[PDB]
């Protein structure tokens, strides 16, 4: 179940398998088998970790459908996997992938934004090992982000009704029909790395808890107490693992001695004296330091956290008993070149973007994203609501078994991945599902979406809220969003309707905002927003101009300030993204408040100076 | 019926009224009327000709709805009026007038496109005249063009399901909610002037035709004789007129005088040898001069018209004998501060750019233009496409007698206004009705359009081909298209369906083609295209990038080149040109193979390269 990313210490070494592949385009079902078993003919180059579809402009990978097969070539030495556990590590894989070591089938995954890994101890050969990767790019009525089976894809124009089209139809070329509104980069996304461990016993899992906290300071910079939780697990096979707390400084202010009873898994408290919080704004990371015993050590690993509690309480989101409020926006991994490609340069870059907005918070829309971000905002105390790729879901989806166990999943991996940062301080299980409508539809939504609401906190050590994002519906017959920890809704009052009018826009929002304060539960915006093409200017903003998305922001967040039970406000989007071509799409999406390159439009000015002067705790 | 251009010669002088106006904004409905009867209190300047919404960024007129009030003084010489008869002629008032002088009503008028006049000879007095003018822009459900009286504009996004939505749509701000695709441009958008005529006898209306041409040369360039009519009516009261026949140099090549019977009316023919010949971009002109006898002359207007035939041959577009092909595109009179203002330097300008096209035709999309521009043409030898107001009518409108009388009037207007113009070679009875469905529908549309048809045969002593501008719909079950003298439809495969798939896209378009190619008739584009952003650029072009506009030319002309029966090829758009704001509506609509300043996107380059080697006779 435990997913820590691969470490180096004493007893561990990571090799890194990122770098210029070979690279086949494969059948639009099938691809061959045997490419597994000797060096791919022809082979295009293809860098990995990254998108594959922006990587040769020969080709029109972007229509690609079905498979492409990855390969290389690597050895190590022999000295070094003697007596170890060798595991083959791919942090991410879109969406599919079959993984063969010298001929071998190690086996399959599905989930494309999560790792998955394989024990190849016994795969393994000295000299040259070859390193085959199929992987599958389509999604359908059963996939996680799910497809179209048929038809067209979003906010794609039709016009049915013309015998030439319904028949051209039929004969036209295979494409993926996303049911999502991104466009859908796939291939070896995220690192792929080879990592050791002991063989006859290592640390499998570690799992980190603020569990409470005595006398927090009025600044939230410190408690006079805190009491932590651990719990390692192990596999291999009187034994004994000792656990130091690291501060800041490396210095050792806590360690115990655990007993490792048996599954085996060792558990306990620590208690911490003057604790340093960790905050929003002023980030402050501990390391557990965990030692497997046989003076000399057998295994280590160090697994940093945050020292921090989250609870929603009436309308109010308390971060260390302080009334947080959301400044930020809704993500994507996505740039010109990599696609959804892992970028650190351009995540350390967006982090101080975040900063530079004086935003506080955003949303991992709508996939897990790199581990790497979560450490980066970790460290740079930014706040994560943390979201599975459950995007595109609608009725067809709730009655498919396979659907429901890769949501299921998905929820079991992202919370196994990312249950140690203090950054995450929400799960999202979903965007914009279908949920309201007559009849039997919104209670069938109701049961499909609670068990994954409970499957969350389940799942959790942290047991932290539980939301999901809700699309722009009829409120009223909509019987699950209420239901959720927190109340998160996309809204797009003058845009989507009562286009260009922000007098009726804002008229129509307080309606529903007076819907909201009789549900009596804390709300926020994770969606809102303006295409926006820079240049574009007026004296009298209108829609797509830069005025307009200003004006936009400054009418809807004026409307939400007279609302003390409206906890936070997360836009759409941090920057302008790639799409699936169609009629609304101007070379992507243009909802971004930053371009694709990460100039500011003049609402990102607008913002920042908004942002400036609301504080992270007590703006309501 | 006669609407001349205001001349001046020896018997006649006109007086321009343009210029820098007063100006206010009324009500939704009304307007005060002592505003005529006095200096207008606090006015605004408002230059005339040109649409008043641009003219003003403290004001936000683009959303004005309901009326204005422009108002002038004037003086002129009172031994100019005297024994004159006294005229006040506006070219155009978008959509309805009332026009005041002196506090005393002159009367009123709808049509936002063509001319109409006042006697003023009485209401005149000496020394300063104060002329006022209230106009309306209102369109709805019984104007032509055509609004709608409830919900979204055309093409426009909503999300009607939503309670808030309802609600707030029922207190939101009035606005004209266009069913059709450009800016409700309104004011007195083209010229006004006073003028003067003889007063016991006038010269009210000529038409010229040509009637029959002997042994065209091989070339064109001349007939060995050319048969000609006249038609002179007259107004006011053995009465004579003089009609001499001046050639391209001022030469007298033909004269006859006529006898004047009473209704009064001089009517006949004159034969012309060796006769030179109008031809598409090989324009020739000659000056019909009419002459009222009592040596001296009573009264004088001289006709401009050009000598070629029009016949539709099976699928064949006769232009003196000769198989012609259509290059162009649909216009539109818009440009950044004018609104549909007339500018006679973008006309000329415009012109000039048809040439660098190596086009020779278009239509005047979706309105009858300024007069000068016909005449421009005439001289520059570029074909015209002449169409009425009649877009975005559907099955509410044909029921509609209002609307029927406004339909009746704006085709014997344009017709009246536009019949001399050799340029002028088709009439267009409508854009983008409804014609197909179920049920009555279609011969409920066919029972509306087909007195139409009828009307503009009567009505054009040229007898010019009829068509109706057919949108993208059922072509199985529109029964109405089909019946016109030439078909002329929009279709748009490929970008509002099959959205981005040119493959997809060529073989339904060529699934509807072999649909035309049993009906018998000739046809031609009237539009088709794609928005585009200038600027934008992918090495596959994907929609909105310059290339995938230039690919969809290219796949698309490819296609219809292989049809003999199919005469004519025009795009949709000359140039970008504004629009009700909306989610697919980047800056208004960006189809047009020029920017809005008239700047040459990829497309107009190879649609220009391409053109170069299509002859205006013998193409197929
Ligand atoms: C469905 C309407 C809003 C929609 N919401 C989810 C995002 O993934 C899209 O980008 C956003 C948009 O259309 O901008
Ligand atoms: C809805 C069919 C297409 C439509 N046809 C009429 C033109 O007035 C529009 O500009 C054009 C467009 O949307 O580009």
């Amino acid at each position: 179940n435990g997913m820590l990313y691969p470490q180096s210490n004493d007893s561990r070494i990571v090799f890194p398998l990122d770098g210029v592949w070979d690279f086949r385009t494969a059948g639009e079902d099938s691809y061959p088998a045997e490419w597994a078993d000797a060096p791919l003919p022809e082979p295009l180059p293809m860098a990995v970790p990254g998108s594959y579809n922006d990587q040769n402009d020969e080709l029109n990978l972007r229509a690609h459908y079905g498979w492409v097969v990855y390969q290389r070539s690597f050895a190590v030495p022999s000295r070094l996997v003697a007596g170890q556990r060798m595991i083959l590590r791919f942090d991410a894989a879109t969406h599919a992938a079959d993984v063969y070591l010298n001929g071998q089938l190690l086996g399959s995954h599905f989930g494309g934004f999560l790792p998955f890994e394989f024990d190849v101890t016994s795969a393994l050969h000295a000299g040259e090992n070859l390193l085959t990767v199929a992987v599958d790019n389509r999604i359908g009525s059963s996939t996680l982000p799910v497809g179209n089976d048929a038809g067209t894809a979003f906010m794609g124009s039709d016009n049915a009704n013309v015998p030439a089209v319904a028949e051209a139809k039929k004969h036209a070329r295979r494409q993926n029909l996303p049911n999502f509104d991104f466009f859908n980069f796939a291939g070896l996304n995220r690192h792929v790395e080879l990592y050791t461990t002991p063989a006859d016993a290592y640390i499998a899992d570690i799992a980190i808890t603020t569990e409470r906290l005595d006398h927090i300071a009025g600044d939230a910079c410190t408690a006079a107490n805190a009491l932590i939780a651990y719990d390692v697990t192990f596999g291999g096979d009187g034994r004994q693992v000792r656990i130091s707390i690291l501060d800041g400084e490396g210095t050792v202010v806590a360690g115990v001695t655990a007993d490792i009873e048996r599954t085996a898994k060792a558990s306990g408290e620590i208690a911490i004296r003057d604790a340093k919080l960790w905050n929003p704004g002023a980030a402050y990371l501990y390391t557990a330091v965990a030692e497997l015993l046989p003076s000399r050590i057998i295994d280590a690993y160090r697994q940093t956290f945050g020292i921090r509690t989250v609870e929603v309480s009436g309308t109010t989101f308390l971060i260390n008993g302080k009334p947080f409020y959301f400044k930020g926006f809704g993500k994507h991994e996505d740039s010109y070149f990599h696609g959804r490609g892992t970028d650190d340069v351009l995540n350390v870059k967006d982090v101080s973007l975040i900063h530079w907005l004086h935003a506080n918070s955003f949303r991992t829309s709508h996939y897990p994203y790199a581990e790497s971000m979560y450490d980066l905002c970790d460290r740079e105390g930014i706040v994560i609501i943390d979201e599975v790729p459950a995007v595109g879901m609608s009725w067809l989806q709730y009655a498919n078994p396979l659907v429901a166990e890769r949501h299921r999943e998905a929820i079991r991996g992202m919370i196994a991945r990312d249950k140690n940062h203090p950054c995450i301080v929400m799960w999202s299980i979903a965007n914009e599902p279908g949920l309201d409508g007559d009849g039997e539809r919104p209670r069938q939504a109701y049961d499909y979406f609670r068990p994954l609401y409970e499957l969350a906190h389940a799942s959790d050590p942290q047991n932290r809220p539980v939301t999901l994002v809700c699309c722009q519906n009829d409120y009223t017959t909509d019987i699950t969003e209420r239901t959720m920890d927190v109340v998160c809704i996309n809204r797009y009052y003058g845009w989507y309707n009562l286009s260009g009018d922000l007098d009726a826009a804002c008229h129509a929002l307080n309606i529903e905002l007076d819907f909201w304060e009789n549900i009596g539960k804390p709300v926020m915006f994770t969606e809102y927003g303006a295409d926006t093409i820079e240049g574009i200017h007026g004296t009298h903003g209108e829609m797509f101009s830069e005025e307009f998305q200003r004006d936009y922001y400054a009418r809807i967040n004026a409307e939400i300030d007279k609302r003390p039970w409206f906890i936070g406000e997360q836009l759409w989007n941090f920057a302008d993204f790639a799409t699936f071509q169609g009629i609304i799409r101007v070379e992507g999406n243009r909802k971004g408040i930053l371009t694709r390159d990460r100039q500011p439009k003049m609402a990102a000015h607008w913002l920042r100076e908004r942002w400036a002067g609301i504080p992270d705790y007590g703006y309501k």
